[PDB]
């Protein structure tokens, strides 16, 4: 079966939806009208999620893994980008 | 696949990155530095989390299964321990 993770944010709940699906990663948005689709577009066959807020300001980490390979793709309000973590220290 | 849950708290943030890997649960750490490895070290091949604040103090339970087996640890400022968790009534 598929498998999904979730997140969300504020009083007027935000709710964003991962989807590993078939090695790729689908994002699912509600922002209080009805739910679309989001620019998350990234490969996996697992997924974590996490937000915080900064004022009003939502970022979000995604945590997408194949294998033992684990992927971390950032979301500060501006675009998806590649972050820095890593599995070994 | 690995199998990834994470969590995070504060306007920083911290982010806690659990990872199940060949039934061995590893914690990966960030608190506005680079990543770093947790004292969290337990068995389970899946994992789920939550943190919650007392002011600034965070507590932190990780959902630890194998098998049909779900153990509790926890994180309330000094060490992980044992939860009191149970999955039946
Ligand atoms: C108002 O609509 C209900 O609550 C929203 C926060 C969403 O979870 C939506 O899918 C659900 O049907
Ligand atoms: C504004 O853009 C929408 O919301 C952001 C918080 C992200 O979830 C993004 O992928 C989505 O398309
Ligand atoms: C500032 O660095 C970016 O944001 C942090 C909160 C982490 O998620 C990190 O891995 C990422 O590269
Ligand atoms: C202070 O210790 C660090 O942060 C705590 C909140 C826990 O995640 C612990 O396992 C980690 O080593
Ligand atoms: C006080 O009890 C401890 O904390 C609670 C919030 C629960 O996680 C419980 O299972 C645990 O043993």
């Amino acid at each position: 079966s598929v498998q999904t993770a979730a997140t969300s944010w504020g009083t007027v709940p935000s709710i964003r939806v991962y989807t590993a699906n078939n090695g790729k990663i689908t994002e699912r948005c509600w922002d209080g009208k009805g739910w679309y689709t989001g620019a998350f577009n990234e490969p996996g066959d697992n997924v974590s999620v996490t937000s915080w807020l900064v004022g009003s300001a939502i970022h979000i980490r995604v945590y997408a893994s194949t294998g033992t390979t684990t992927t971390e793709w950032c979301w500060d309000g501006k675009g998806w980008y590649k972050g820095a973590y890593t599995s070994t220290n």
